[PDB]
């Protein structure tokens, strides 16, 4: 048992809910948030950029320190920092960035990284301003993380298209 509420189940281990992933995070105050991260943890924009807003900017001071200790992370990688006033920890996930023209077929080896950890509130990786199709997102996450998602979705319309379609 856990203090996840109100998300729909797709499968054994993922569950969704549409949510801004910022509020839940300060509701839930989970183990582990996913950040959607770029390779420079440079949290300007999209859920990167929100999640540090909410950290008044310590997420970023923190990230700052990590890379100019150990360079850049990989498309497809990972690093665990905290979570500040929003979780535990904060899971940097890098997903390839589309709209860069980074290869897609690194999503599989981005969610590969949730397996880590037994328990996970994240957003659908790569998509958003990263410019792969969300609901391609949701397919690869259910089929490559074993621990347990919980989803959450901004767009409201977005959550319906992604319930409905889902095989
Ligand atoms: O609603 C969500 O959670 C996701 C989302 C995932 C990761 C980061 C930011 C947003 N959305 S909203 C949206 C609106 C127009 C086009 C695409 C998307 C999209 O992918």
């Amino acid at each position: 048992v856990n203090s996840f509420s109100g998300y729909l189940k797709l499968t054994d281990n993922v569950y969704i809910k549409n949510a801004d992933i910022v509020e839940e995070a300060k509701k839930v105050k989970p183990t582990v948030v996913v950040n959607a991260a770029n390779v420079y943890l440079k949290h300007g924009g999209g859920v990167a950029g929100a999640l540090n807003k909410a950290t008044n900017n310590a997420m970023q001071v923190e990230s700052d320190d990590y890379i100019a200790t150990n360079g850049p992370l990989k498309v497809g990688g990972s690093c665990v920092l905290s979570g500040h006033n929003l979780a535990k920890h904060c899971l940097h996930v890098v997903g390839p960035n589309v709209n860069k023209g980074e290869d897609i077929q690194l999503l599989k080896s981005a969610y590969e990284n949730f397996n880590q950890h037994e328990v996970l509130l994240a957003p659908l990786l790569s998509a958003g301003i990263f410019g792969a199709d969300p609901i391609h997102s949701l397919r690869v996450c259910v089929d490559t993380v074993r621990t347990n998602v919980y989803l959450a979705v901004f767009d409201k319309n977005l959550y319906d298209k992604l319930v409905s379609s889902f095989l």
